[PDB]
Order: structure tokens, then sequence, then C-alpha cells
């Protein structure tokens, strides 16, 4: 893949302003992309844009598939009179998720309610159509959460056996019997793709890329691991024999037990990859890159039989990255991935990557830490430049957050580092402007930053804190907030470092 040198902006869309408690898919995020251009960025990276359950993060969706019913502008809707919004006393300047949960799905069933008694023919026809097209995925997904909606929110893998089995006589019931709410789901994507749809040919005619996130792993409690088993180890009661993470290491004696359900490679190697091709297929309609997380797994994955409760007692397993990525390449001509590998440093994950031209990732904030030879220094990163760089992700805190409790040593060493690339700064806060001008100046073809940073926020900012129970995924943009001042400079930035 040939990446021109350019610049880009990491902001999931929960995390736009505007009214009624979370971002959407409307006026505000595109006026983050008319920002985005007149800062000269070409990049807009948002994270997975599933739909969440408890904990709200990205990476633990109901689907593979469907789209965040929270991200949907319900103002469109407000206007032709399906429904009368009253917000309930967001706050300002963060997601309480809480209040969203108990309000806004709400307004999205009286919405829905709304529609059924007064849209017009056309709107009726082209929703059918939607229904049709997507069926083959929104039949299970919308099944799913009416299922779950009529289960007191309980995991598939606990409901009534013939539902959770999947028995086609109780099946056709159910979907009888829940036809309302099923329909109801399937509303809430048809306007979520509709919007998303528009707001993609918005960033096209600005001349930006969006970069999406796809996890590689699924979630346990998911429409598509309950409809297709067969695609995943689980026992005959549907639940996980083994589960992903990654094994201990110097940093920590337990690993990480994620908990997700691993793929039957073989069975999925003799479906054509299937899965796989239908979820870059459906993310290509919503992207023009996907970054997958833990990519790494492609090649191998640390399995961990699902009754231990940690992750010591896994095993690394070969996966047939090579024969799927040569699957992708074949069907879609090209692989528009962008790897997540960070601290892999396995020579095999580098090979498989390189062979499909997929670039990789460089967080400097974790490039401190040692000596000259870390991997995330700019001076060790590949002259080919097929690496992406970034100050923090959504997982680490805000780069001024990040130096305000940097060790000594991270902080001298960085300070020096930036300085023999020519690089000062006077206050802490300007600490992210100096590390985001490092990795323009780097060769990686691109310097992808979260807001926060441009923003210079300090740690109340930070979007995931993993590990931590509360506040996460919540960040928001005041109204106003990225102003021209910051656009310019991130411009000037640019046009310095030839990423214009
Ligand atoms: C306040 C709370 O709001 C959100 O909570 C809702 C979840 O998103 C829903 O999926 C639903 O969760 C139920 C599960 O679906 C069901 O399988 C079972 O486990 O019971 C769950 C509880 O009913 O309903 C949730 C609301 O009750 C949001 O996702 C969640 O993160 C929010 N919790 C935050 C608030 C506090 C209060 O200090 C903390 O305990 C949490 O760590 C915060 O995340
Ligand atoms: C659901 C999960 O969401 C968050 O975890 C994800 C990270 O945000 C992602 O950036 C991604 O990070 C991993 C890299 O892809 C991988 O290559 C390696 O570097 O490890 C990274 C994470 O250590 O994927 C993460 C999911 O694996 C969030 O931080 C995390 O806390 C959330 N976990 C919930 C799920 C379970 C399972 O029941 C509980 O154990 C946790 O307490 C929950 O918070």
């Amino acid at each position: 893949m040939e990446l021109p040198r350019a610049f880009g902006l990491l902001l999931h869309p929960t995390s736009l302003p505007g009214p009624y408690g979370v971002g959407v898919l409307g006026r505000e995020a595109r006026d983050f992309l008319r920002f985005l251009k007149e800062a000269g960025g070409r990049y807009w990276q948002v994270l997975p844009l599933g739909p969440t359950g408890y904990g709200d993060s990205p990476y633990q969706s109901f689907s593979a598939f469907a789209g965040n019913p929270y991200l949907i502008d319900l103002r469109p809707l407000a206007e032709r009179g399906y429904v009368r919004l009253e917000d309930p006393g967001f706050p300002q300047g963060r997601v309480d998720y809480g209040l969203l949960y108990a309000w806004k799905w709400p307004a999205l069933k009286e919405a829905f309610r709304g529609f059924k008694e007064k849209a017009s023919p056309e709107e009726r026809e082209a929703f059918a159509a939607f229904r049709e097209r997507e069926a083959w995925w929104l039949e299970d997904y919308a099944l799913f959460m009416a299922l779950k909606g009529a289960h007191g929110g309980l995991p598939w893998n606990r409901w009534p056996l013939p539902l959770r089995k999947r028995e086609e006589k109780a099946l056709r019931e159910a979907k009888s019997a829940l036809a309302e709410e099923v329909a109801f789901h399937a509303f809430t994507q048809w306007l979520f793709f509709r919007q998303w749809g528009a707001l993609k040919a918005e960033a096209e005619a600005l001349g930006i890329r969006i970069i999406g996130d796809m996890p590689i792993f699924v979630a346990e409690d998911s429409a598509e691991v309950w409809a297709h088993p067969e695609w995943f180890h689980l026992d005959e009661e549907g639940r996980p024999t083994v589960v992903a993470g990654v094994p201990p290491d110097y940093f920590s004696e337990t690993g990480q037990r994620w908990g997700n359900p691993l793929y039957r490679w073989d069975v999925l190697e003799r479906e054509g990859f299937s899965f796989w091709i239908r979820r870059l297929e459906k993310a290509l309609e919503l992207f023009h890159l996907v970054r997958i997380d833990h990519f790494r797994g492609f090649e191998a994955y640390w399995e961990i039989p699902a009754s231990c409760p940690t992750a010591v007692e896994g095993r690394w397993v070969k996966a047939p990255g090579e024969k799927l990525f040569q699957k992708i390449q074949e069907v879609f001509g090209e692989v528009p991935v962008l790897a997540e590998d960070l601290g892999v440093i396995t020579p095999e994950v580098e090979a498989l990557r390189d062979r499909f031209g997929l670039p990789g990732m460089k967080v400097l904030q974790f490039a401190f830490d040692d000596g000259m030879e870390n991997p995330f220094l700019p001076h060790n990163y590949p002259a080919h430049g097929r690496v992406v760089v970034y100050t923090g992700t959504h997982d680490n805190d805000t780069t001024l957050g990040w130096y305000r409790t940097a060790t000594p040593h991270e902080k001298a060493f960085m300070a020096r580092y930036l300085a023999d690339w020519g690089i000062t700064f006077r206050e802490e806060e300007e600490v992210p402007w100096a590390l985001m001008h490092l990795g323009m100046k780097s060769v990686a073809r691109l310097a992808v930053y979260p807001v926060q940073d441009v923003l210079a926020l300090g740690s109340e900012a930070r979007m995931n804190y993993p590990g931590r129970p509360s506040g996460n995924w919540a960040w928001r943009l005041l109204p106003g907030e990225l102003s021209p001042e910051h656009g310019a400079r991130l411009r000037a930035m640019a046009e310095a470092t030839e990423r214009l």
C-alpha cells in the first residue's frame, strides 16, 4: 500500500460536540471534517463503530457489522416530526452513558413510532430496501437485540436453549412475537448507515480518508457468534472453550485474559474466509483504511483455556494469516489494512505485514523509557516509511497527562531527543506539540494524533485507561474548542514536514 506523506487526527465520533449527550453523525462531524481539511489533515481515524454494552467500550460490540445507535443524529428525525427531543440534562465535555442509555433508546423508539406514522413512501421504501440488502447480517443482529431486550439484557448464551441454539421453529416464533422490536433495531441501523454514508461522502468531497478500526477478535456476547457457532470455539452450551489474550511477560506475570471467543480457523479457511471477507466488505463501505487491533493474531495467537481465570495457561497457536490475506488481496485487489502491532518485535509478524505492504504503528509516548534502540524512536523507523506514528492512542493518557507522570528519565531523554531533532519547548503544555512535531519530522508516511493532544489537554481528557473501572470512552470536545488557530498550527507543522 502506497501512503503519501500526510497527517491525520484521531477522534472517536462520540467525542464530537453537540446537543443531546453524545457526538453524532451530523453537522458537528462535518464541522470537524472541515476543520481537518483546513488544518491540512488527510485522515480521520475513529475507534470501532459498533453498538456497545455495559462499560461502553467500542472494542466489545454486540455485532461485528452493526453501527452504534448512539451515533445517530436525532435532529433530522425531530425535524420531520417523528420525535420531540428534550434535553434531560446532559453534561458538557463528556458522555454520561448512564443517561444516554436511559434517554436515547426511548428517543429512538419514539422516533421509530413517529416514523411508522408519518414517513413518506420514499422513506418507507428506502428502509425496506435497506433491510433486504443487509439481511445477511441484519436479520441476526436485529433479532439478537430484540431477544436481548426481551430477556433482560442477558447474553445470548444465557437465553433459553431453543433460542440460544437457534432452533428454527423457536427463532421464527420469536421473530414473529418481536416483530416490532426487530424492525426497530433494523431502523436504528438504516439510520446509522444512511448518516455514515452521507458523512463519508462529505469526507471524500473534502479529500479526507477515514481510518476505521476493527478488533481482530469479536465479542462473546454478539449477534455473529450466536448465529455462527461453527466459526468459534464454543461448547454445546455456547460457552467459549478457549479465549483470547496475551501471555505474561516482564510487565505482568498474569498476562491479559481478554475473554474473546476464538475463530475455528480451519472452518473459516474451508469456507474461503467468508466471515472475514464479509467483515472487510462491510467495513470498506464505511472506511478507506481499516486498522485491525492485535494484527499479530493473524500470524499466531495466545490461546487460553476458558477455564483459566488468567492468561498464564495458554499457548501460541499459528493462524493462517498468509492465506487469509492472500484471499483478501484476491477479492479486494489490495489490502487496505493498517496493522496494530504494538510491542510485537516478532519476525514472522513483520514478514506477514510486509508481504502485503501493511503499515504498522509507532507510539511516541513509549519511546523514551530506555535507550536509543527503542523501536518507537523515529530514527529506528523503517526507511520505507510504511508506519503510522501516534503520540498516544485512545488507550494512552493525553501526552500532557503522560508527561506529568513520566519518569525523570523519560522527561530528560525526551527533551534531549527532541533537541537532537531541532525541537524544544518551554511550558509543559507544549510537550504534546513538540511530540506531534517529532512525529511529523519522522519518516512515517502517516502521523495521526488524538485531538486531545492538539488541545494540549491533561489527564481529564484521557479516552480510555485500561484497567480502570469507570470514566472510559466519555471525553467530548466542547463547541468551538478546536479553533482555527489550532488548525493553522497543525497546518504550518504539516507544511514544514512536507505532509500537505
Ligand atoms: C450507568 C451505566 O450506563 C450504561 O449502562 C447500561 C448498559 O449499557 C446496558 O447494556 C445495560 O446493562 C445490563 C446488561 O446488558 C445485562 O446483561 C446485565 O449485565 O445487567 C446490566 C445492568 O442493567 O444497562 C446498563 C444500565 O443499567 C453504561 O454502559 C455503563 O458503563 C454505566 N455505568 C457507569 C456508572 C457507574 C456508577 O458509578 C459505574 O459502576 C460504571 O463502572 C460506569 O461505567
Ligand atoms: C473491551 C475492552 O476494551 C478496551 O480494550 C481494548 C483496547 O482499548 C484496544 O485498543 C485493544 O488493545 C489491545 C491491542 O489490540 C493488543 O494488540 C495488545 O496491545 O493489548 C491491547 C490491550 O491490552 O483491544 C483491547 C481489548 O482486548 C479496554 O481497555 C478494556 O478494559 C475492555 N475490557 C473489558 C472486558 C472484560 C472481559 O469480561 C473485562 O476483563 C474488563 O474488566 C473490561 O473492562
